[PDB]
């Protein structure tokens, strides 16, 4: 149900399509985390198959990514980057592919895991 995570936005980095061909992808996302994360506050929310960025104090939807069009996600593969979450979606207005990095309070695998979970019950659900 309402899975909600304390995060900070660190920024984003433009990506190409060839960067996103598989296993040139996972590598690439990590450079994206490498670029923006050094080793205010948002709630990155998961509900209704939507990755939501919510202003904590106000409960005000800041941004809203349909999960199904997230190209890829990740956690910072190396050391210390266990709290770094990244995802990649085409930007709705400009049409750009972007990798958004977030530094989380709890471990970034909790979010990876909730995303898999939400995807899997949409795969097995579409039958």
């Amino acid at each position: 149900g309402i899975k909600c995570f304390a995060v900070r936005s660190l920024g984003w980095v433009e990506m190409t399509e060839e960067e996103l061909a598989p296993g040139r992808s996972s590598v690439a996302v990590n450079n994206c985390i490498r670029q923006l994360s050094y080793h205010k506050d948002l709630l990155l929310q998961l509900e209704d198959e939507t990755l939501k960025l919510v202003e904590p104090q106000s409960q005000a939807l800041l941004h809203a990514q349909p999960i199904i069009s997230i190209r890829v996600w990740g956690v910072g593969r190396d050391s210390g980057r266990e709290r770094d979450f990244a995802y990649v979606a085409r930007d709705k207005l400009t049409q750009m592919l972007k990798c958004h990095v977030f530094r989380c309070e709890a471990p970034a695998k909790n979010i990876a895991t909730s995303l898999h979970e939400i995807c899997s019950k949409i795969m097995a659900e579409l039958e």
